[PDB]
């Protein structure tokens, strides 16, 4: 899927007899993207700006879980402070509608609001191995029906469940130990919160979402778990399913909370440096609860697994982009960008005017090209999902076919530019690589040359690799149809970054900029290979 932070929207029935609305359940469709936040503990913006237009009577406060920045408390534990996502709900209670002169008559009652999570900063590496605590807050929504759930919204005195939503946060809802002060003696926190582990090595994520409870009556408990939650890590992504614990088993009995129906779509990231920190969110299939979440590490030997540069044209600091491990989608200031509906296509998508240029058809792990945006700046990125650490083969001479996008000044003199091509004489690329020797070798050769206008040479590390890019030793020539003594672009040792690209390696792609952070040779290039 793909996004920054998703938001859901407190549902509400027309209790309007005659009209029988009866039954409004939740949907996927009903799932609304937050936008990239600015500050991760102010609420999502767009859609805090609907509940504000929403009108209002009587009061008019935005109440919000307690850590949150526009005396209850929601915390983990050592777990913490979170920096990169929060998670949570706010809300303002809404005028109650009343309307006899529309069919078919309604009538509405009760809070309205959101759950949420969103987050900065979609992972770039995660740890290479190990098994790693993460414990956070979490948070739902219900469909609206006939009520209710007694188990832990109180006394469905508002109609909770049945009139509209109730959630995480009404009023309204008084069995978890958030507002006690001592920690229940069977610990994990205070309020609704997770417990994940992270299985790096496997690329598994499992836990537990448990609520903290504010007492020890009925036949329970302490610590009462609603659900757990398998994953399979893919990128800085996760997907897979939620299981709801406490089912009714019969058939021929209800439970008095919601949480009784399994989810095959959790969804989530990593956010931070290291992925040290998730959002996650997922809804039942019966369609009548949602959830969203967030975890984090405590307070107190990494692998990279994709790789979204920026090549200013033309600068010497390269940038870079956000990306959820889809190579096919460009992720440029909090802007979603697909990179499909015939070798390399060029298009105009206007949410202030991006103008790109995309290669390759041939690639599917690995996008890269030319991005210039107006509202004219000019720059080149390339994104790609980097094979595993332990799926890069071992076998010797591998050779790798493809093209480039190139922009090379004298400042003296003037520039060549060519673009990415799979014309035998336009702009192509060559590698010859070597695992065991752990060696890559290739050449960049200019649109209607002859000579190689890049030599590449360097080391394959992990999944990636980092080298020297340099020009022929008599330079390199500008305009070639000038015979005379002009240009003459010498890029000695150009600092080349890369990585090689999914399932096993078949993709392997570069970028460089020259000079990097007293000549007055420039250099900006991507390229992107295919294995042959």
């Amino acid at each position: 899927q793909g996004g920054y932070g998703f938001a859901m929207r407190l549902k509400r029935r027309n209790w309007y007899p005659q009209a029988k609305e009866d039954e409004v359940k939740l949907d996927e469709s009903d799932w609304e993207a937050t936008g990239l936040p600015d500050e991760p503990k102010e609420l999502p913006k767009r859609q805090k700006s609907v509940i504000e237009k929403v009108e209002t009577d009587s009061d008019n406060n935005i109440y919000s879980s307690p850590y949150l920045k526009p005396q209850p408390k929601n915390q983990a534990k050592d777990y913490e402070n979170f920096k990169y996502v929060y998670s949570g709900w706010f809300y303002k209670h809404a005028k109650r509608e009343f309307n006899l002169k529309v069919e078919p008559k309604s009538a509405k009652n009760g809070d309205d609001g959101y759950i949420f999570y969103h987050g900065k900063e979609p992972s770039r590496q995660l740890p290479a191995s190990g098994k790693i605590t993460y414990k956070g807050v979490w948070h739902f929504a219900t469909d609206t029906k006939k009520g209710q759930k007694f188990r832990e919204i109180i006394q469905p005195s508002k109609s909770q469940g049945d009139r509209y939503s109730g959630f995480s946060g009404d009023d309204g809802e008084e069995y978890s130990n958030k507002n006690k002060s001592t920690l229940t003696d069977g610990q994990e926190g205070y309020g609704f919160t997770s417990n994940l582990e992270v299985d790096f090595h496997n690329k598994k994520l499992t836990g537990k979402l448990i609520r903290n409870n504010a007492n020890t009556d009925n036949n329970q408990a302490t610590t009462t778990q609603y659900y757990s939650l398998e994953a399979q890590v893919t990128g800085n992504r996760f997907n897979g399913k939620a299981t709801a614990t406490d089912k009714p088993q019969q058939n021929s009995e209800t439970k008095e909370h919601p949480f009784v129906s399994d989810s095959s779509s959790l969804s989530g990231g990593f956010f931070g440096p290291q992925g040290e920190e998730l959002g996650f969110r997922f809804l039942s299939d019966d369609q009548k609860v949602a959830v969203v979440g967030s975890a984090k590490t405590k307070d107190k030997k990494l692998t990279t697994v994709l790789d979204a540069v920026e090549l200013k044209l033309g600068d010497k600091k390269v940038q870079k982009l956000d990306n959820f491990s889809n190579a096919a989608q460009l992720v440029v200031d909090g802007i979603m960008i697909p990179l499909l509906p015939a070798f390399t296509r060029k298009f105009d998508h206007t949410p202030k005017t991006y103008e790109v240029e995309v290669c390759c058809s041939n690639l599917n792990y690995l996008k890269y090209g030319m991005l210039t945006r107006k509202n004219v700046e000019q720059s080149m990125f390339l994104q790609g999902e980097r094979t595993d650490e332990k799926e890069i083969p071992s076998e010797q001479n591998i050779v790798y076919r493809g093209s480039w996008y190139g922009y090379i000044a004298n400042d003296k003199s003037t520039s060549w530019s060519g673009n990415a091509s799979n014309a035998t004489s336009g702009n192509r690329a060559e590698f010859t690589v070597n695992f065991a020797d752990k060696k890559i070798t290739g050449t960049l050769t200019a649109d209607n040359r002859q000579e190689a206008t890049f030599t590449i040479d360097g080391n394959i590390k992990d999944n990636g690799f980092e080298g020297t890019a340099k020009t022929a030793e008599s330079g390199f020539d500008l305009d070639q149809s000038n015979t005379t003594r002009t240009p003459k672009a010498y890029i000695t040792d150009a600092k080349v970054q890369g990585g090689f690209y999914g399932p096993k390696a078949e993709e392997l792609g570069g970028w460089f900029a020259y000079p990097g952070d007293s000549g007055n040779s420039s250099a900006t290039v991507v390229f992107g290979a295919k294995r042959q």
